[PDB]
């Protein structure tokens, strides 16, 4: 197998900026590839306001210490506007840009050229085929999906999706990278939704029918879920916290790629909030309206 | 209105037991009901020590006011083998016997006579339409679904199901009694599942939906929904631990009412186990092992 130390990400925001940071703090040199120089400067400023808020409880005991982590960790971080030219010698290339087929296509399509031979890459995508990906590239069997969640720095858990040509020897590397990042991997297939989605998103749709049927309120269902399930969030503020437009997204797509499945039908009452720019805490409103 | 002063629980096993207990706990004069005297025997033991262990490691402060507390409340607890002695004067019946139609609709059929005017119905039912009971009676309008979660003295969510002719008096009145016993009453329609199982049960079995098409394996989606979702448990850790019957009833009977619907569709790998006895823990293995 290989050891995962170089790492290049491509796409500076939610994300990315959360897989660069926990890269960094792990001690893994890591390159941020954005479109713009000013991008990658909030992007990064965003970093450090993230690790700072971090080092106030890891080095609570100790503010002075707590300032060393943040400078020397995010001095691992570089950045650059042309990945092209600084992945001829990373190992690992983790790619969490805009979620769309032709974009991402072009992107690996190209960066297949000019990446070193081991080198893996690794598509963040929570909705796109894994495969489709991999086979714009002649690298398949170091092609796979690394799906982590949102914040990264909090989130434990990692699926490494994996195309049916997608090596053992990639997967492996993939696994130990994830675990010294400090997840906990989970193998997934090249289906969608992976797992996590495809048993959390129809629920919440779910729980949404069952409101506009009348049949409870959304405060009931919350409550209910919450205190007689013992789930963390209620359907209707997880909707809020994700973000339906995203959720939406999401749903739609499924939907099309299967239209006669009931499980994925249009909610009607979430197309609205959506239609009127409603779409969860982003934006202050979404089921809930929020201060 | 009624203020729900005295109850009487028919049936002293798991919910039962809870009730009774929760009940006499706060302020309310009980009275247990089965069938044997072995068995209310038990009952009221087993309810004595679930008191205590609220008392040995609860009451933090003052210790000494729990053999007393303890006696107090279990002094308030009554003991029949016959309900018909009793609904006499009580002024809400809670049922949670055996889940049966007949059986369940047969006892309520004849309480109805012996039971007093004012007195409310309610049952315990996971599975079957409360409406279906009510009419087992002539009280329809003082009939309604009183839902509580296992194991009642801790779980604080009780979902109050009305049927088109529960009365405004008689939910007001079980939401009020809701409220003295620290629960949480949200309120539902006579559908299937009420709010949380509906919302529960079919992504459990599309858990297991997503194994049996072999696109991860049943630690990897438990590991998943854990530490993705937030969940206290893997859909297959849940499932072993609330019976792979007790789970499979449920959805055939869901399933008959609407055999249409994908989501009630059971699952081969479910009844494969139930078939052979593996209902989970109360079985030491269901899709796991024990000992
Ligand atoms: N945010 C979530 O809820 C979430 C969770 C898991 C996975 N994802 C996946 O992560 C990816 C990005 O999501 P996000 O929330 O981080 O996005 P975002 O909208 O916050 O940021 C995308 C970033 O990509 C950059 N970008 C776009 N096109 C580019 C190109 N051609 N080259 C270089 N940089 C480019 C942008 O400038 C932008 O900073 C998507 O594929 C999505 O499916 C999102
Ligand atoms: N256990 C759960 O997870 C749960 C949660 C909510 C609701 N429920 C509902 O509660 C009811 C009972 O479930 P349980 O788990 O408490 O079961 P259980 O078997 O522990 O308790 C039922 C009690 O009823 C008694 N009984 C049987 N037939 C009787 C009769 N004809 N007259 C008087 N008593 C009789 C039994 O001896 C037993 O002690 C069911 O209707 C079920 O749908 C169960």
């Amino acid at each position: 197998k290989i050891l995962v130390k170089h790492v290049t990400v491509i796409g500076g925001g939610l994300m990315g900026a959360g897989i660069a940071q926990v890269a960094a703090a792990t001690g893994h040199t890591v390159v941020l590839v954005d479109q713009t120089e000013d991008i990658l400067a909030k992007s990064k400023k965003g970093i450090e306001e993230s690790l700072r808020k971090v080092a106030k409880k890891k080095f609570a005991e100790n503010p002075k210490a707590g300032d060393e982590f943040v400078e020397k960790t995010l001095s691992s971080i570089s950045t650059s506007t042309d990945a092209a030219s600084v992945v001829h010698s990373t190992d690992l290339v983790v790619e969490a840009i805009v979620e769309n087929l032709k974009v991402k296509s072009e992107l690996f399509k190209r960066l297949d050229k000019f990446a070193a031979e081991h080198t893996i890459f690794a598509s963040n995508t929570s909705s796109l085929q894994i495969t489709s990906l991999a086979n714009a590239t002649t690298r398949q069997d170091r092609f796979a999906g690394l799906h982590f969640f949102n914040p990264v720095p909090l989130m434990k858990l990692v699926e490494v999706v994996k195309t049916p040509m997608t090596s053992q020897k990639t997967l492996e590397s993939l696994v130990d990278f994830s675990k010294t990042l400090g997840k906990h991997p989970v193998s997934c297939k090249d289906t969608p939704g992976f797992i996590v989605n495809r048993l959390l998103v129809p629920y919440l749709i779910e729980a949404v029918r069952l409101y506009e049927r009348g049949d409870a309120s959304k405060e009931d269902i919350d409550t209910a879920m919450k205190l007689g399930a013992g789930y963390p969030m209620g359907p209707f503020e997880l909707l809020d916290y994700v973000g339906l437009d995203t959720t939406k997204f999401i749903i739609d797509g499924w939907h099309e790629m299967d239209s006669q499945n009931p499980l994925f039908q249009p909610s009607p009452a979430m197309n609205k909030l959506v239609a009127e720019n409603k779409f969860g805490k982003k934006t202050g409103e979404g089921f809930y309206k929020y201060k």
